């Protein structure tokens, strides 16, 4: 490999990589404090495990983002802790585009949690999370299909979501701002070259971020309500996952 650069091409190469499943930690879990009825505990636990695998993959991915490992370790941890939930929802929205009814405001009925696994709207309603389910499919999936967001833009936005200089607690915020600025320049360039006829495309893409942030906060409201998230242990899981060993 050559001195790696933070570029769209490199992020596309990284998106396809599949690393040996790193030992995963319990970010999400059905525990003794979870109000999930016995009859739904096995399936909810299975969903948490699917989530934990995707989070493990996210950690491996972040660690390989050009220059990320150069950041102070405690900052790496904060960036991942602050964006894992947004990144999971963003991926769910991206995968869910294919299940949207052909191009009237009938709510989409299927959410793609992973390949070969869809969550039907009725199950979401039954669990009490129909509102957020609809927000994910309308404010993210539908908007992205309408904007024809492509793979290059999707991976650029993922890097931008991760490299958030506004995360509270960072020791060297300027180092994160610089990386996010590198991505803004990369993305703007891509839009101008690959979609020159679409003025304002770059700005349109960035509008999906505040929506994702709002949806993520609502996601946490639910995870805390059902006691499905290992809040106080997460920083440690990331710390351990980063020094690898899994
Ligand atoms: C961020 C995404 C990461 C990946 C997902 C991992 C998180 C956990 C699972 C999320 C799946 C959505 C709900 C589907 C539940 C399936 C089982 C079911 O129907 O339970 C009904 C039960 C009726 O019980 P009962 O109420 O006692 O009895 C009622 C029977 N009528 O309901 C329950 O047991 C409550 C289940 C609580 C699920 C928490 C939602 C997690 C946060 C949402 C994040 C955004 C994702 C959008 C999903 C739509």
């Amino acid at each position: 490999a050559a001195v790696q650069e933070l570029s769209i091409e490199r992020l596309l190469e990284m998106e396809s990589l599949v690393a040996d499943p790193s030992e995963e930690f319990q970010f999400l879990r059905v525990g003794p404090d979870s109000n999930v009825p016995p009859k739904f505990r096995a399936p909810v636990s299975s969903l948490c495990q699917i989530g934990n695998k995707q989070i493990a993959a996210l950690v491996v991915w972040a660690r390989d983002i050009p220059h990320f490992s150069q950041l102070e370790m405690e900052d790496q941890i904060l960036l991942i802790k602050g964006s894992w939930n947004e990144l999971l929802l963003f991926a769910i929205a991206w995968r869910s585009m294919e299940f949207l009814t052909e191009e009237t405001t009938s709510p989409p009925q299927l959410m793609c949690l992973m390949p070969g696994m869809t969550l039907h709207r009725n199950s979401a309603l039954q669990a009490g999370v129909g509102q957020i389910f609809d927000r994910v499919l309308s404010e993210l999936s539908l908007k992205m299909r309408t904007l024809r967001v492509d793979q290059a833009e999707y991976v650029a936005l993922k890097a931008i979501i991760l490299l958030n200089p506004d995360v509270k607690g960072l020791k060297n915020r300027q180092e994160v701002e610089v990386l996010r600025e590198k991505m803004f320049l990369c993305l703007d360039e891509y839009c101008r070259r690959s979609r020159s006829s679409e003025e304002g495309r770059f700005a349109a893409l960035l509008l999906r971020l505040p929506a994702l942030r709002s949806i993520s906060l609502k996601s946490f409201e639910h995870l805390f309500f059902f006691h499905l998230v290992a809040d106080t242990s997460i920083a440690g899981y990331i710390r351990d996952a980063l020094r690898n060993h899994a």
